[PDB]
């Protein structure tokens, strides 16, 4: 069994830039996150092998966790606040995707996904 390459967290070719946006997304909500109860799952890409999944990575064909996103915010890997946003929705996506309602780990997500959204809510605008 073998995982694929964890999602790139770094890309010279890529046009990036800080904004008072991504800097929101990682002081507030990324922290917020990062530090719940439930967060251990998603604090780095699903280990496949490890975990005795077999079918995870065909299933789920654009694998994204909270260790990619933190290294892609402290890296200001991304253009715009949308970016990064997509990639906290494809985390839980990907969640509800492979798991059944009322499993544990999507109980998890759900609680992590409640905090996100209250903390995006209040995003400030674009200075
Ligand atoms: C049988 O299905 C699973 O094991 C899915 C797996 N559940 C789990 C999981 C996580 C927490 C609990 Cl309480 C129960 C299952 C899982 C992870 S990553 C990880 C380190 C684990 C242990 N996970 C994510 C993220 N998305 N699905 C999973």
């Amino acid at each position: 069994s073998m995982n694929p390459p964890p999602p790139e967290t770094s890309n010279p070719n890529k046009p990036k830039r800080q904004t008072n946006q991504l800097q929101y997304l990682l002081r507030v909500v990324l922290k917020t996150l990062w530090k719940h109860q439930f967060a251990w799952p998603f604090q780095q890409p699903v280990d496949a092998v490890k975990l005795n999944l077999p079918d995870y990575y065909k299933i789920i064909k654009t694998p994204m966790d909270m260790g990619t996103i933190k290294k892609r915010l402290e890296n200001n890997y991304y253009w715009n606040a949308q970016e990064c946003i997509q990639d906290f929705n494809t985390m839980f996506t990907n969640c509800y995707i492979y798991n059944k309602p009322g499993d544990d780990i999507v109980l998890m997500a759900e609680a992590l996904e409640k905090l996100f959204l209250q903390k995006i809510n209040e995003l400030p605008t674009e200075e």
